[PDB]
């Protein structure tokens, strides 16, 4: 069936995209590294991302959900600022969920710096970035976006800051996203 509001997605009141659209259809995944669903979804999601037309802006937004989520949100953002998020993303999920080489509980900048040291990031630079203003800015933006979006858990797909997918499984999630992306695209033609 075609996705139905309240079953397959919900509309975010006064929703605003994570970044200005500028002709684009924004598809955000709110994820956490600590989330095993996110870990499991990522390969399917990345493949989907690579399949999209150029008018799709696919953006990861880490879940700033408090507790254990926050260090990893900050980890992601620091990695991204440092240009090593994309190359380390799967590895970070694997480190947490498969290898157990990065702990969820009480993880800090020194476990994280060691991790990113593997991607050519100087540990002092990792720490400076992790503790720094650019990351804090992005962290607040991610937090604000989660407050606006109001996801229940992760992964959560959000189209144009307006439609939050509520899929039953990864494939359904992507199918509903496809529907919403196509619908935004059609809406752009008038």
């Amino acid at each position: 069936h075609l996705p139905v509001v309240g079953e397959d997605y919900v509309e975010i009141p006064d929703g605003r995209p994570f970044a200005p659209l500028a002709g684009k259809i924004e598809v955000v995944e709110i994820f956490g590294y600590t989330c095993p669903h996110c870990a499991h979804f990522d390969s399917k999601l990345q493949a989907w991302g690579a399949r999209q037309a150029k008018d799709v802006r696919f953006t990861l937004v880490p879940a700033v959900f408090g507790g254990v989520w926050d260090p990893f949100a900050r980890a992601y953002l620091a990695a991204d600022v440092l240009g090593v998020a994309k190359r380390s993303h799967t590895a970070m999920f694997e480190a947490i969920h498969e290898k157990g080489s990065v702990p969820i509980q009480n993880v800090g900048p020194d476990e994280l710096a060691v991790f990113y040291a593997g991607y050519g990031v100087q540990p002092d630079r990792f720490v400076a970035t992790f503790n720094g203003p650019e990351v804090e800015k992005r962290f607040q933006a991610a937090r604000a976006y989660a407050l606006k979006v109001r996801p229940v858990g992760t992964p959560t797909i959000v189209v144009n800051g307006r439609y939050m997918v509520t899929g039953h499984d990864f494939e359904d999630t992507l199918r509903i996203t496809d529907y919403l992306v196509s619908r935004e695209r059609a809406a752009s033609h008038g």
